């Protein structure tokens, strides 16, 4: 009986959440006419 | 034992994005009355 052995200790682990998501500008503005009428150009 | 083969001949490639693009009118501008009231003619 001789086996490869790895004695266990405390190992700091920074592995953490890998979770979902969607992305957005910021920077996610719009252009809304504040003056009404016909678009000339 | 002979074998069919083909030597290389890369270098000339043209790739493109082909797909059913969505066409649209150049300028539509539906006519939305600047005024209220009945439609005469």
């Amino acid at each position: 009986p001789a086996v490869g052995v790895v004695t266990v200790k405390t190992e700091p682990l920074q592995i953490t959440t890998e979770l979902p998501g969607r992305t957005s500008a910021y920077r996610i503005a719009e252009v809304r006419p504040q003056v009404s009428g016909i678009i000339l150009k």
